[PDB]
């Protein structure tokens, strides 16, 4: 009894920490599992890994790949006669999916923000392409609009935690500076708050920072991510026992969400008006500048 | 026609073995190979013979074990590949089996070469789990350039590869009183538990104590501040391997081990230990951040 | 069936215009209408008639004339266009014909209020082409809201929207010893060159003499310092004038003039005008720059 | 006597240029122009610009957009029975072209700055999709490679100003500093040099540059831009000249091409080896420090 999984081919965090988990249940329950992987490249790359994993001969599929929802039902096309489970959909994709509550995550991180009382707050999106990102960059801009606020400025990274720094650089480097941002995933966070820290400025204490997946690494951040957790090893022994239904022709045929919550670590702070002295603060530098006279 | 490639890995979500198997992927892509992929439940060597009997079932022409197995394990897990060539992506002593991996000789004395040429004495080592056989060469390697230098470490110690574990012992490390003004680490995720460590110690990350990290895995360029470490180029690994399998199904190849070199990637985690006044080149960042903050509070005014 | 938008344009290959007719290609694709171009050869009325001629003989089913005409040249071109739908991007005080332009009006008080509440009184005015009777309202715009805030301006001059016009007419002025704070320019090019004149006569823009675009084509974000401008938004424009040709060549359209609204765009040319007392913000910049070229030299070490 | 053109239709400088130059000939002959613009889009973009110029009678056409030698036949294959004059095409196309010598502009640029003896340099290219962009950042490996050295970096943008800043800060941000840089176009130089000044270094004397194309505006960047003249006046000039003859049965049917030149500037300048002192250079400071007081 074995399991079919196609996910991208892109060597991230949460996509490796999903497909662990789907292995962890599959163990448990005594199905073996396979993977195939997807070229990037959207819709057709896909239908090619699914031919694939049924050429070999699997009893069901699990898309761990993000789709728009008229490349989805493209992709269930191809699944002839094998029950297909997506970890993607948006609200009525007429699929069967699992995915967590986006609604949620970006509520919880905005509430939480303004709940500290920050107004100046900027997003950090994913790869707008992805339908991932698109959904938690609608659902913040729903929220602040919600709580009278429209961001004072979104940028769009990859998911990289290299285009996290990039983008907070570049805003920076603009002379627009927030004192909260919201972000797409943990490792576009992480580099964000390398951006934060050498433009001179403190991680919370005066941006702070708000993750999205909280993946292994991020509890281990200088300083702890305070991030939107998404329980991927839940989303893993979901998943598997949803399919095993799903073949035996007897499931809740459909979209089906998960919950998320919120971590809250030490990058989240009410926005400090560090308003230091005059006179006091030139002479932090009236050191600072003999210091090199020694060297 | 075509052609199909099994690949056994750690059912584990580290990142090296993440990046390998993207860069596997990667070259099959540019050669029209095909990549199915099965995964080990940790427990070593009965798991990964298990591994290999589905990738077989799925009548694959090639294997390619990016699991960690002990030189005895290695042999018994070639023998369950019943006329199917297979590439190892461990190796260690003694292996008569076709493997590639990175010359650990090199990574190793590399670390150490560059901490002892910064001045440091004071040097403390954070091993991979020592059931694993990666993380046994790695702390070997260290251990000999050491003494090869003098320097007994002042302490060691053993993570798991996470990011926590790194965090955990270097903690426990520091609040015994053991101080080091160095660290080797064995991965690149230890590394950054351990620098937070280090931070929330109340010090400073290559200032008071340097960090040399090993794998440079994509985060890393990233860590705050940016993490010293040992470049393995798995983009490389991944070309390499495929690459030699094929010839290997062809009935002709470097029938062995082979070996791949490594690099040491500087960035602002090391530091000559604390000399009483600053370096000039780290101070220009050390102040210009300095600088560079004062700069954001007289902005704010 | 489809339907086919001549569109006449100055061929003069300056950035606005080029910028508009992006801006109507771009909508025109979006509803499925082909667009066909003819230049015109500078050289006012005449000109533009026989542009037009070429648009008709094309068969196209309506024309927009982005190309700037007096009030009296605008009806004459009407004139040419017999039967055909007809939208023109200029105006002027008493047009009876279909046009869509930006409010001068505003761009000018805006411009003229920015300046005046950052507390600059010795002003400078750098003018389009005369001939052209966009150059002519823009001037006399800003005559107008200087008067109303009691300051006539210090000196005014003509450039042709050339960056290097914009150049040579501000070094004449400083080698003249007029030396204003704050200069109001008629478009994006001329005052690039005139940010020239101003930095290699040894004074520093913003801080010693601010300056003020108008157009915020695409390159002017980059300028150095970026530049502060009147945003008219092309992309806009041409979305506007293209539907609205369309509504007209269906016999049911706001016949007349019509207005599109601007905006300013705050960067960094604009400054509280000297004192040794400088702001904060701008400090931070000054000097962590100041500060920033002497972390080089100190890194070089 | 018609004559249609097709062209980006994306309003950068040097296009629009060209345009001006191919009509200011056209009026001295007394042949009128029509223009068509091209849908970013690649190749089936352009066959539908070629069917607009063709229904509107025209007498001869001039390919003003940048395609593949296989993109640039199929095009030609459109054409039916009209002459057609490419504006683009590498050594052997087999088709009628004028493009400026690449394998000079290259050269010119790399021999300058090595003769200034510059070798830590880095390159940024056009989008490499454009065949513009990979011609260019081929010659210069080739000529760099020719004078034993490899570039420091390489980076590719979109033509844009603010493409070159972006690239030339991600450049600076990772702690890659050449000491020159060559530029794919005059765009974005502008928006490098912004970044290298933004980045508390100054333009030529720490930071070389050097542009391609010449277009108006360079002469007046601050400081003004060294860069490859293209002389877009004569290639309008040109190109008119050789379709008429083209229309007459009776041209140098195949490739032709145009010179380029160096215009020296002030953004060049050999690389700066000035050692300050260790005592005065803390001493800037250590007044620049007092100012801050003053506020």
């Amino acid at each position: 009894l074995l399991i079919g999984v196609a996910t991208s081919s892109l060597a991230l965090h949460a996509p490796s920490q999903i497909v662990a988990a789907i292995k962890s249940r599959a163990d448990q329950l005594g199905a073996s599992v396979v993977v195939s992987m997807v070229e990037r490249s959207g819709v057709e790359a896909c239908k090619a890994a699914v031919h694939n994993l049924l050429a070999q001969r699997v009893s069901g599929l699990i898309i761990n790949y993000p789709l728009d929802d008229q490349d989805a039902i493209a992709v269930e096309a191809a699944c002839t006669n094998v029950p297909a489970l997506f970890l993607t959909a948006s609200d009525q994709t007429p699929l069967n999916s699992i995915i967590f509550s986006h609604e949620d995550g970006t509520r919880l991180g905005v509430e939480h923000l303004v709940a500290l009382g920050h107004q100046q707050i900027a997003l950090l999106a994913g790869p707008l392409s992805s339908v991932d990102a698109r959904l938690r960059l609608a659902g913040w801009h729903k929220y602040l609009t919600r709580n009278q606020i429209q961001p004072i400025a979104e940028r769009e990274g990859d998911w990289s935690a290299m285009s996290g720094f990039q983008q907070t650089m570049q805003m920076l480097n603009e002379g627009i500076v927030p004192t909260a941002m919201l972000v797409a995933n943990d490792q576009m966070a992480l580099g964000a708050m390398r951006a934060i820290t050498e433009s001179g400025l403190r991680v919370g204490a005066d941006i702070s920072v708000v993750g999205y997946d909280d993946t292994e690494d991020s509890s281990c951040y200088i300083p702890p991510l305070t991030t939107i957790k998404q329980d991927f090893r839940l989303l893993g022994q979901t998943s598997v026992d949803r399919l095993l239904q799903l073949s035996q022709g007897q499931a809740v045929k459909g979209n089906q969400l998960l919950p998320v919550s919120l971590v809250k670590r030490k990058t989240t702070l009410a926005p400090n008006t560090q308003t230091a002295s005059p006179r006091a603060l030139a002479d932090s530098l009236m050191q600072l500048a003999r210091q090199v006279s020694r060297l």
